[PDB]
């Protein structure tokens, strides 16, 4: 009897891991492999420029979009479903996707990012916050955020590079539209398979020094990648002059550390539950010491190490602190995880945000050295900051 109905719902809730999961890997690749096609129109290959604040506004279009909706969009999960908000997030993300594919000005393209804004507040938040729902018990929501990291790793490192050399060989209009159609596949595989308390305010969790600490532990520890990534790719040519196939394959090297770090913490996350602050900090701690000895790294190979070890860190953070997260809204407010992975995407917008609009000018102005030391000096002196997490189990 009881078997068949508990195999049941196994196989469809890791039918919702998987669909979910390939959600992301997909948005992420759409967020991801848009940036070495923006440039290319407004008057493999590797993403980013630093140049031109106009367009830096547009890469920042979908960071300060999804800033501005998850505030009001984390309530809006918290009230509604999570199946229904991930609809809602494929579906203009869909919109968006076609929107890319359908024009090439300036404003259809701003237009398309801050659709891509939109649907990353609600897709994003709703995705990670139903893996966080449907996974109860801690060592399986460590490792099914694990896997949802692993994925959305995936889709920002691997795909970047396989999407540029598909902008050169194909195009736009049809590597976009086929990708809008798979995303369309997976958000209507969701609605075959899936078929869509009161909750505590946005304004509630700011006041929990808790959810207030690993929500800066998330900017902190996405800010050295969101002032590098649209920095690295001028910083190649300037110092050791790389090859443009070696240029936009940097981060290519950089998933199989991520995916390392997320497996290590999450098998010393299910050895130890209660010890997640100290894997938080050490993944800070190893993103410092990657943002200082990356101008040391004049060589393309230590160069690569560098940002495989950054990943390592961003991995090492975001595996241990998000199911830290949603354990922490768990066992100190109401069991609605969608207004606190709203707050994860404000520290990740915030960070994005702030990235590719003034990243440029304060290297233009300062220097690298000088904003990557800085990065790492924020970093090593905020890793002794998550030590405020030790009575989690208390
Ligand atoms: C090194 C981390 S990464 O995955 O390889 C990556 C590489 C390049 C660009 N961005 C990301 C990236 N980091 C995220 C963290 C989160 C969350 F806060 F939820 F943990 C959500 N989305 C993320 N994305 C898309």
């Amino acid at each position: 009897a009881e078997e068949e109905k508990r195999k049941a719902e196994e196989e469809k809730r890791k039918l919702v891991l998987v669909i979910v999961c390939v959600a992301l890997l997909l948005d992420n690749m759409l967020y991801m492999v848009i940036v070495p096609i923006v440039p290319d129109y407004i008057a493999p290959r590797y993403p980013t420029e630093s140049e031109d604040v106009k367009i830096g506004v547009l890469f920042a279009s979908k960071a300060i979009l999804q800033l501005l909706v998850n505030p009001l969009s984390g309530p809006f999960i918290d009230r509604m479903s999570y199946d229904v908000p991930l609809l809602i997030g494929l579906g203009v993300m869909f919109a968006s996707t076609v929107l890319f594919a359908f024009a090439e000005d300036y404003a259809t393209l701003f237009a398309a990012r801050s659709l891509q804004g939109l649907g990353s507040a609600f897709a994003d938040t709703s995705g990670i916050a139903m893996i966080a729902d449907k996974y109860p018990e801690e060592p399986e929501r460590s490792r099914a955020l694990g896997v949802a990291l692993a994925f959305i790793s995936f889709g920002s490192l691997v795909a970047p590079p396989f999407g540029g050399i598909l902008y050169e060989f194909a195009g736009k209009r049809v590597p976009f539209l086929v990708l809008a159609a798979v995303s369309l596949f997976d958000a209507l595989l969701l609605l075959a398979v899936a078929k869509p308390p009161v909750g505590t305010p946005i304004h509630r969790l700011m006041l929990d020094p808790y959810i207030a600490v690993v929500a800066g532990a998330l900017t902190t520890c996405n800010i050295p990648l969101a002032f590098l990534e649209p920095t690295i790719a001028t910083w190649m040519k300037h110092t050791m002059a790389a090859s443009e196939w070696e240029m936009g394959m940097a981060w290519l090297p950089a998933f199989v550390p991520h995916v390392l770090g997320v497996y290590l913490t999450v098998r010393l996350a299910a050895r130890y539950p209660h010890l997640q602050w100290l894997y938080g900090a050490l993944g800070l701690a190893v993103i410092g010491a990657s943002s200082c000895i990356v101008p040391a790294c004049r060589s393309f190979a230590p160069l690569v190490v560098s940002l495989c070890g950054l990943c390592f860190g961003i991995a090492l953070v975001d595996t241990a602190l998000l199911p830290t997260l949603a354990f922490l809204v768990d066992v100190r407010h109401v069991s609605v995880y969608g207004s606190v992975y709203a707050i994860a995407d404000i520290s990740y917008s915030v960070a994005y945000a702030l990235g590719p609009i003034v990243a440029g000018h304060i290297v233009h102005s300062l220097g690298f050295e000088q904003l990557s030391l800085g990065m790492g000096l924020a970093n090593l002196l905020y890793a002794p900051v998550l030590l405020l997490l030790r009575n989690v189990g208390l």
